[PDB]
């Protein structure tokens, strides 16, 4: 009755805490590849439900928001897809990304790119190469929303609150690093969407503040 | 399997939180009280462990601790009674400091003294005349070991840790005021405990850190 809400936190697996570690402390010169992962994790979460709308008609207009925030220096991703269950985030979509941090690791050793990322599936974490902090709030039909947090320090907290009223889907926030201003400017965020605008079957609206008439 | 613990944010009832912030402010010149009232609380939860082993011997030998720390600035009452299931800690006692708290603050306001806490149930309050928070660790035989914290901005905490290997009792811990770093000397400690220490059952022992030989 007067309870507020509830964290839990929980250690990272050791290869997904190396793969963290790498993209935050990595001097890559093409951080803007975060954009298109995110996008495309978005779209990949509207296919879903898609996908799912075609056996039963019970799950509007499915889209992809971009917005920045230059107040609290944030850069926010929110779809109205599939959404994520509590078990989807305090596993961290289980097999999915400890096979692929693996594979994706094992790929950049024999020649590869950062930018192959999301051929492994965890595209996710190169939020982390423009980002010290990312929040992650997700609703699923099938249950509550949660807020999943990590700062890359070994562990992530999963939050539970009661006075939620979150939609389906997910808003990803990426707590922008000092070097990394550029991605809330929006002439670098409009030259970026219409970049993979053309391979992304779901508008992708950007939310940004001046018109001189 | 990868989890740390969890913590769980309640919002006290308003009456409690009244209390809290009338403790916490007051300018009481008889502070030292909040020691009595916690051997008091200590006692009785060795009483309930007691008067329970009347009936079975599976519920040794019953005492009651008195802990300084210079270091970390803070004063430890450990007992070995009955302990707390995370329900008694979750609800504060329930309808025990609901009442209890309407009824002191009603015979304070009619004349009576802030020494009179006590005859309410609620003397565990008191402790905020020389603390700022408290941190209460309580092991029942019925439940594994909760953490309750608060430090009087009308919330407290409940954390609970897989990684947990407390013995049955209660371990109140005070972190002191700036102004209350007395109740850390060993020779106030000393004459308090004698001051009571006729009229309770149990043995207090002080454990303090020089033998001049
Ligand atoms: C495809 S529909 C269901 C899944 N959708 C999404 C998954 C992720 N991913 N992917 C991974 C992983 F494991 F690397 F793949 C991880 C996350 C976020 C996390 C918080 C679970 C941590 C994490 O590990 C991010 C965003 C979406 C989205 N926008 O829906
Ligand atoms: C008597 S055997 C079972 C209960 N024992 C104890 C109770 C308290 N009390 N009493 C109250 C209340 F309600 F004011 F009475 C409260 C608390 C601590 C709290 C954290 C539950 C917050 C709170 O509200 C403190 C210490 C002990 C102990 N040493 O065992």
């Amino acid at each position: 009755l007067y309870f507020q809400g509830m964290t839990e936190t929980f250690a990272f697996q050791a290869e997904i805490n190396q793969l963290m570690s790498l993209i935050i402390n990595t001097f890559y010169s093409n951080k803007e590849i975060f954009l298109r992962e995110l996008i495309s994790n978005a779209s990949d979460a509207c296919d879903k439900i898609r996908y799912q709308s075609l056996t039963d008609p019970s799950v509007p207009r499915l889209c992809i928001r971009v917005v920045p925030d230059k107040e609290n220096k944030t850069l926010t991703v929110e779809d109205n897809g599939i959404g994520m269950t509590k078990a989807d985030l305090v596993n961290n979509l289980g097999t999915i990304a400890r096979s692929g941090t693996k594979a994706f690791m094992e790929a950049l050793e024999a020649g590869g790119d950062m930018s192959m990322i999301g051929q492994f599936g965890v595209g996710f974490y190169s939020a982390y190469l423009v980002a010290d902090r990312v929040t992650v709030t997700s609703k699923n039909n099938s249950d509550e929303s949660y807020v999943w947090e990590s700062s890359a320090g070994g562990t992530f907290t999963i939050t539970s609150t009661p006075e939620s009223d979150m939609k389906r889907g997910t808003r990803i926030t990426l707590h922008l690093k000092e070097d990394q201003m550029e991605y809330l400017e929006p002439r670098r965020l409009k030259e970026l969407i219409k970049k993979h605008s053309e391979f992304i079957g779901y508008d992708i609206e950007l939310m940004v503040e001046t018109t001189e008439k």
